[PDB]
């Protein structure tokens, strides 16, 4: 791939007007209240894995809609308390629950939980499908903020932080949230909705500036939205869909983030176009940094791995 | 594309061993009993459409899991009773609820209902997502026959027939079930599970001979199963998944079909490979015909449209 | 595919200077005189089709160059006179002479003739091939307006209207011309060259703004022209080719259209780029409407089908 | 691309049954008689080209259907008589009439004429288009041997030989016929139908074993036939089409070739599959050689250029 | 991608005849003698990396042709001696010298050196380019076993083991060699040529059964060989190239491996086709295991990571 | 492909600032001095080829780093002295040493030598590989001007001219240098560094305006540089690489060319983008002409062959 979006000079200035509706704050207050209604009831079960110096567990907990959320939790095999991370996986990109990555993060010294995103990686989704949607999860329940797929998952992410904070081996003051793409969005959304994380690291975050994303993305999954409008052509439906999407859009949630945050984008990224990620970054008002990589797209960026290891070490270890 | 599957001579003889488990019949008896528990409660609402000689309605009814199923119902604007069709749409292939096709079928003289497949085209799916699945609907709830996506939809198809049969303008003895791909499978499954349809037309039916399909298909959506196995590598998971799939596989349901049926396949079809469709055809023991089209794949086949119009006319008009 | 052409704001203003030569009107007067020289001599032969309420015929007639033009003609099976439609098919896109579509139009109440475009769908082309051309019909005879492929075709379209107008079951005052792509161009060209049609519907019309078309189209068939220039590199050949194309270009013919017309374009259309279709539309001076579909390309647009059915009903039924 | 057709061991034995109809010989006798009816009337006009030691001319002549056939004729600029070559170009593959290649052949010592294939490279085609065909020339007039595109072309190739044989600077006993793909087929067909050529060189000849070609070819242009059947689905059309094709098929003409012939195939050729070329070769009963190139497809094969230069030198220089 | 190679049942029995020349052993004896001539002269320089519990160094050493070979060496930050790994990277697949992976292996408890393959990753290649080759390294110096690219690299791998064995913090009896693809071949070749490694892990090993690989591979880099033969068509060149390749082919080296070895293949692997990897496996005579993954190709296989971690733990930790 | 780069109007004015470092001239002076140190020691060996009127030889000579450079040398078989050409082949595009083209040039009247580019077509490269590089030759030794791949190559080209100038059958005052792509760059570079050539012809020259090329090219091989930066992410590496490239960039060498030069570009060229070629052209200060071809990309342009034949005839024959 080659550069296709706004020039770097324009990207640095790109700050689209917020799409937040008047009841944006209220919706999240109400949603968090519904979460609080559900007792977490976490369970831990040891899980054999071929590694020395780390103990691995299957963690489950109850979340929004009485959904049982799961993932692996790996802890350094030494006396705590430990700094912690909740790691969020990419869209349709969880293979064997990310167990190898989670263990590696524990080997770096972090008690780390890889939350499996409901329906994708390995957690329950109790929310009904209200009607038609395009292939995938992006448009499931899109005709109402109350039914939208990411409502439950954002709340699950907040609950993950509430659960790991409650563990005696975890230092509640040294928790980080990390992820790439979908995972980056969940990291930012969790930090926006919760006091618990000290620090955020987000590789090319998804779920940002939807109204531009649909016009600029050249690959899935933003284009599921386009697919949805093709199948449901009522102009009223498009209006409603963008209305519901605004409640989950990082350009609206970013302003609530108070934590130091580190982000990355590759300038040839066709999945999360640079403009969408700069849009999120430019709405942050916090200790922030955006690493820009000219020659990379939506993929592992080796140089950024070192940046993120240094950043987490600085703030948590 | 070009020929890729078994030669025509081998296709004609291809009849794989049934994969039906000992409780196959019992599962469907139990599932039909759960359907019967739900009162249909159908509603009709007139819908304005630019056509003379047809009245159009939005039809809803209650089905398995208390799910509200919907679709357009178009009726010839003349004194009944009328022959009727329940038309089932393709996988992720419902655009504006197929309204134009449904109206056209009514213009041909058939009271026709286009059932929207839960979550795809525009009906509710109340069934929970028990855990992880691949992008799409093919692996939703795949770890149990009781939770699997197509359980609800097959039952919805039966209920569609029960509802349209109850209408006073419909001749209950002249009802046909039709569809292509996913729609063709729903047509066959509905006829296998219900006495109501007089006749079946299935273009290149999907959901057939799963164990071969996963090894021979070159396009989506059978490959969602492959995707699922890549993400969930436990050998026990693959065993369990094929066990649940067997309850919905047309090679196992086909033997229950007593209605005259007409089917089509194109020999270059990469979505529903010819071998999988011949497998279904060769397990039918009924008045049957399979039209074979050398130069067509998974697509509208003009020559077959004339065959199917003649067949429906013969048996219903 | 994504947005690639001029922005919507620019498209609305795009009105390229006409390329019509001084003898534009004279060329068409002369060509219509040559048509008039040929006696139509139409023949009708009944054709069996599995439909109630419509009679189908094979229609033939003589046209420019004593070419025998053909197509199916379907008539509502009831007392006339009937409104009528001449339907024109897409480039290389006639399968079994569009019989199913033609019958469906008759079921909607229109006596309809699907003119098969000479050499493509099933009519005779008596015009000689004067020399080399690129693969396809776009550059056949392109070195002279007198020999160019579309001269005979445009005249066949006019003759189609003259023939159906002569039928006693047809109301001569309620004839419409319709088609998509190539078909949309033939519809507009027919209305420009003939008084007979009352109304025009053209889905993303082809043969428009050739000089821009060859620089912006990303798919066939405008690129046959590029192919031709690659093979025949004389600068005088390119000049001559664009000269002859100007006589058939919709930006030059559009000003002659006096009928109410309805048009459609999808903003991601790579075959008939939006700018080329807006160019044609913006040269119309008549009761006109252009429906714009952000998420569609060169394909069936369900929402537009409802628009066109309402428009034809309003003006013809 | 990789190996896809029969193994080499099977290719060497592949000799499909001839498809020649009982009136095969008679058809060609009649067709040659119709050619004979047209007086050649050749014209030569000098043409400036930047080369020393060669004189270039534009040659025209009259052929079947009173079509004016053309091409460049290049002669060594020295006292004759000269050996000669008629060179036939590939399908839709004539750029600026192949002038540079033609001049190069003259520099190698051959009076050479590059016959432009009617409608493709730059010759007239007077034959009418009787009805519909797929995009391209392969199915033009395919419903009758008398109207089929290649009838005139084959006859033009014979007439080319008759014209160059009449030139005083040409040694009538040292004429070769050469070409690749379509050109290879014209070379073989010309040698089958005419005494005049002394030798034949055919790179991966086209128009061979049509009934297999349509099932094994992976790239155009054999697939135009498939395209044709898709648009015209009557079983009696497919029968008729293969009947007409049989008259032009190299497996039926090959047996008439008495000249030494040299052929080439690449084993990864997707346009003219190896089996189709071996089929032609194995029906030759003459001094013959087939050069097989494992690593080449439908393209220039440098090693074969040396083989063909040696072969022409041996037999002609 | 789908299944394309031999069936699993055939793969298990596929054991192609060895292509080893009579001087195979002598060539390696002589090559190892030339290596021994070069004094290692290793250097270590500390390298800052954001990790606790591991110290990282840049390691260099001298090897065949007095080439300076380099890579990162990461050691657990605790009292030794430690088990060790030499890790070999994939073809053209070294990004920032694989530092993050190397550190992670050290966190798992292994003193690990990632040897950079000369010219690719970051080591010197003193060997001259004797003549033409295809784009890449696969055919560099291919006309002689003495000049061939992999001669130096295999010897570098042996020297890597000699160097890390000399370190006082390394337990010489607990050294493993690991890698995928090119790296898997280097691991196997190193174990074949050296006593030092206790155990081998090779993911889908490359450089195996060249004469089949060139006929079955569908992606790069085996196809560089095909590319080379296209450019250099002398039959003696192809003979000579396969002669030199035989000295480096795993089917010839595998018989020298005495260490327990674990291998993996994915059945849809288009880069290292399953037959080529089974060929290498079936020529091993040692404590061996081959893990077969139906749904994976040439990529990270999560299930195999757990197998390889268990295997290394069992034999080394 | 379609137009993608700057508009023609902007291309004509595109003249990027030179990137030449202060020691640009000195580097080339020093490099030419190192060349002069190596005695040419040319050898000629007759080579059998099937052509009359031309004698072919294998020519070798010694060049920079004591590398033996080779290629075919073809001479008109008549009394000299002859005008001469040094022909340079494309990147990875030498098949059987271009022998057929070389012979054809000799048939046009030119004593012609096709220099084989070290490592690619068939010459020795003695220069070491100092460290890692991307797949290909573009980044070999890129971290220093002294080690960079094209240093030896440019010097080989100069030495080629020195060798053929020394031949008694060659008129030293009528030597031209020609090539396309890589070959065009070598032609221009040779003329910039040497007095010997009278005239230059360069089809779409490569190695021009590197800093833009990496951002605009859509195909290989410029993108090897991008590949290199992906693998070696140090910002200092990118700086150093572009510094090195500046010494070989045609925008910096072009100003030294005093010979009449003819160049070509196709406006849809994705390999050597039009802007990069216009950049080189606009830095020439000499008798120059640029032929622009709207409908061609990186390929043989038939119309330009006639231009180049006329130009060489005018200046050399």
């Amino acid at each position: 791939m080659q550069l296709f979006d706004l020039s770097l000079e324009e990207l640095k200035k790109y700050k689209p007007k917020k799409t937040a509706r008047p009841d944006f704050a209220d919706f999240w207050k109400k949603s968090l209240e519904e979460l609080r209604q559900v007792e977490a009831e976490p369970t831990l079960e040891s899980y054999d894995y071929p590694v020395k110096g780390v103990k691995v567990y299957r963690l489950t907990y109850q979340s929004f809609g009485h959904s049982k959320i799961e993932g692996f939790y790996a802890v350094p095999d030494q006396t705590g308390p430990h700094p912690a991370l909740v790691r969020f996986h990419g869209y349709n990109a969880s293979y064997d629950d990310g167990i190898h990555d989670i263990v590696n993060w524990a080997l770096h010294g972090y008690a780390t939980f890889g939350m499996l995103v409901r329906g994708q990686g390995g957690s329950e989704d109790t929310s009904v499908t209200p009607g038609g949607h395009a292939l995938g999860w992006m448009t499931k329940g899109i005709l109402s903020k109350d039914t939208y797929y990411y409502r439950g998952v954002y709340l699950d992410a907040v609950r993950a932080l509430e659960v790991i904070q409650s563990f005696p081996e975890v230092d509640e003051h040294r928790i980080g949230v990390i992820g790439g793409s979908q995972g980056g969005a969940l990291a930012i959304a969790a930090a926006a909705l919760s006091d618990i994380p000290k620090v955020v690291v987000a590789d090319y975050p998804y779920l940002s500036n939807f109204e531009r994303a649909v016009d600029v993305a050249l690959e899935q999954p933003y284009l599921e939205i386009n697919s949805y409008f093709r199948r449901n052509s009522d102009p009223e439906v498009e209006e409603k869909a963008f209305e519901t999407l605004s409640y989950f859009d990082l350009i609206n949630l970013a302003g609530w983030v108070k934590q130091p945050t580190l982000m990355a984008i590759g300038l040839i990224d066709q999945v999360t176009p640079p403009s969408t990620v700069f849009a999120a970054y430019n709405h942050l008002e916090t200790d922030k940094e955006l690493k820009v990589y000219r020659y990379f797209g939506h993929e592992f960026i080796p140089a950024f791995q070192t940046e993120k290891l240094s950043f987490l070490q600085k703030h948590l270890l």
